[PDB]
């Protein structure tokens, strides 16, 4: 396996930091002027993570259409993803407006609400069936329907109601709960299992709007999820699987959102996940 050879060569030479910096150097730079307007300061979690103007998701309202979210459109793989920050106390209603307007079936959450003793995102979904949430600013109601708690992830069924029209939709919430506070998982087995569970739900399929994916900033863990998915889909589709270049797929994705894959360890983990996800598709 070529990617596996490139992998053993970088590991034996200990050059992960050098490969990573080369990607940082070659990555696209596009304007983010809407993100930086003074009216939007409390809509951004991090001053250094903004959506590009060309790929940003627009809210369908005349007041202020801004949300920190990007459309990643992968033309050859035929997959689209929305990558977004963890919602803030004043953007939870905007978040559910986006899910509604973009016709998403699934939300993928890769963080815990508290990590390293600090809040990484708002408690944006209801924890009990009989205590629903109403978002008065966007006119939406959200109800917990069911919850399935497993060792490495939790799946929830949610009902989202547009209070304006009384239409309802079922949203699936896929919550990966065991990413460690520091570094990356030792084995990619539980992350690949989780990826397969999202695929099996229909959430990534072209009959729905794009999947919404987030962590805290929406670039690191979130970047790893869409990079692994896209690379495995391309290996399934092409006559020569050996031709899939993970570094070139990552640079393509960085044309749509800055900073995807935050560390040399996240880059190495993405290689491991793709290599193992291929080894098992080589014989399940
Ligand atoms: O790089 C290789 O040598 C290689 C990679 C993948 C395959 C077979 C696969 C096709 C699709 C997913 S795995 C064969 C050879």
């Amino acid at each position: 396996m070529e990617m596996e050879k490139e992998f053993e060569q970088i590991d034996k030479s200990g050059s992960w930091a050098a490969i990573y910096q080369d990607i940082r150097h070659e990555a696209s730079d596009f304007p983010s002027r809407v993100a930086k307007l003074p009216k939007n300061k409390n809509r951004n979690r991090y001053r250094d993570v903004s959506p590009f103007d060309h790929s940003r998701i627009k809210l369908h309202q005349e007041d202020n259409d801004y949300i920190n979210a990007s459309l990643i459109k992968m033309e050859e793989a035929q997959r689209s993803y929305i990558l977004t920050q963890g919602p803030l106390p004043n953007t939870v209603g905007h978040f559910w407006e986006m899910v509604w307007e973009q016709k998403s079936r699934g939300v993928v959450m890769l963080n815990r609400v508290m990590e390293k003793g600090s809040l990484k995102c708002a408690q944006y979904w209801p924890q009990k069936e009989e205590k629903e949430m109403i978002f008065e600013d966007t006119n939406l109601k959200l109800t917990l329907i069911s919850e399935d708690i497993k060792s490495y992830y939790t799946v929830r069924q949610l009902e989202l109601e547009n209070l304006t029209t009384q239409e309802t939709r079922e949203i699936l919430h896929f919550h990966y709960t065991t990413w460690p506070d520091f570094g990356v998982p030792e084995s990619p087995a539980s992350f690949l299992n989780f990826l397969f569970k999202v695929r099996e739900s229909g959430s990534l399929s072209p009959e729905h709007g794009p999947v919404v994916v987030h962590c805290s900033a929406g670039i690191g863990r979130s970047g790893t999820f869409c990079l692994a998915d896209t690379c495995l889909l391309l290996m399934d589709k092409r006559k020569d699987p050996s031709s899939v270049d993970i570094k070139k797929v990552l640079l393509e994705m960085r044309k749509f959102r800055m900073g995807l894959i935050q560390t040399a360890d996240q880059l190495r983990f993405s290689y491991l996940a793709v290599i193992e996800g291929a080894k098992f598709i080589m014989g399940d």
